[PDB]
């Protein structure tokens, strides 16, 4: 089982978890407790196994979605943040951490894609999607193409699919309704179908992966490209003058990126769990606790609105947190694993052509429900 008068954190190795032991130092030498970290490899898998045992951390960090299925099986414990420190976040960030109406999570970053732009081949970045394609022939014209992304994983097209109406399932007061989809509808045909006209129109290729197109950003061969916080770090090197912005509009409405909410469950067989919520809250949940992660470890943007409003004078930041607040929360749920499944082959069907808009979609939304 675990100990008692101690606290044992699991995050994973690409965070920054010598800042948080930084903070474990800071809430031992205020307690006495003392606060272990460590990031064991695939933690996400071993979570649920060790967890059933009651054995595991106290505290896992990990993006939401996973959370959902941990929650079902009753290995996350229920958390009690009061009215006056829940408003210290921004508000749809609970939303992410939210299981059949119970908070079961405590938000810590929030990660969305953002447009990356090559500021020398471009002074502007487009402010919407249908003014790619003749972008595209003036930059043709000089040997450069205007956008480059993956288009291999619906995680990259869904903002584009989503813009006008498009939704994986339909949310309502903390509970997802897994027999409404949004993935056939007129909003989600418009997207794909303007998705497909890029490829006939060869103002794309249909097998634009993300390695294909990070190099040819980063060489400078393209104008653009839509990518995370954690493709920044190579761009950096390669030394390409860019910019991150808001999401180009479709229709005039927003690209609805998916979020993913970097969050910290308390395991429902902690005998330490009033411990767990004063680091978190209180030690972690702090501008100061923040940046000690941060500075180990860039978070990116993060749900804390205080530190944020300081991290945000990097516009890169500003721009994820921007997307973000116009994006969809990424499903907590376990159905949601039949919509990456289904949405992935109705896109690649409809850009190979293999199968119109309507027959891809249709049979993708068939296949969610069932």
């Amino acid at each position: 089982k675990i100990e008692e008068g101690k606290l044992v954190i699991w995050i994973n190795g690409d965070k920054g978890y010598n800042g948080l032991a930084e903070v474990g130092k800071k809430f031992e030498k205020d307690t006495g407790i003392k606060v272990t970290v460590e990031h064991p490899d695939k933690l996400e898998e071993k979570f649920p196994q060790v967890a059933a045992t009651g054995d595991g951390p106290d505290i896992i960090f990990w993006a939401h979605d996973r959370f959902g299925g941990y929650a079902q099986s009753g290995l996350l414990a229920e958390i009690t943040p009061d009215k006056a420190f829940q408003d210290k976040l921004y508000p749809f960030t609970w939303d992410a951490v939210r299981y059949n109406g119970k908070l079961i999570a405590y938000p810590i970053a929030v990660e969305a894609l953002s447009l990356i732009y090559n500021k020398d081949l471009l002074p502007n970045p487009p402010k919407t999607w249908e003014e790619i394609p003749a972008l595209d022939k003036e930059l043709k014209a000089k040997g450069k193409s205007a956008l480059m992304f993956n288009l291999q994983e619906p995680y990259f097209t869904w903002p584009l699919i989503a813009a006008d109406g498009g939704y994986a399932f339909k949310y309502e007061n903390g509970k997802y309704d897994i027999k409404d989809v949004g993935v056939d509808n007129a909003g989600a045909k418009a997207g794909l179908t303007f998705l497909v006209d890029l490829i006939k129109n060869k103002h794309m290729n249909a097998d634009t992966d993300y390695s294909i197109a990070e190099a040819a950003f980063n060489k400078g061969e393209t104008a653009m490209t839509i990518n995370g916080p954690r493709a920044w770090s190579n761009i950096d090197t390669s030394k390409v003058n860019y910019g991150v912005t808001v999401l180009p509009t479709f229709k005039g409405q927003p690209s609805k990126p998916f979020v993913g909410v970097l969050s910290a469950g308390i395991n429902a067989a902690s005998p330490n769990k009033e411990l767990a919520k004063e680091f978190l809250e209180n030690y972690l949940l702090t501008d100061e606790g923040l940046e000690a992660v941060n500075k180990d470890k860039p978070l990116g943007a993060v749900a804390l609105k205080s530190y944020e409003e300081e991290l945000a004078k990097d516009p890169r930041i500003a721009a994820t947190m921007e997307n973000a607040q116009k994006g969809e929360i990424m499903p907590n749920i376990p159905q949601m694993s039949a919509f990456w499944y289904a949405v992935r082959t109705a896109v690649i069907n409809a850009a190979s052509g293999r199968q119109t808009v309507d027959e891809a979609l249709k049979d993708a939304q068939t296949r969610i429900t069932k």
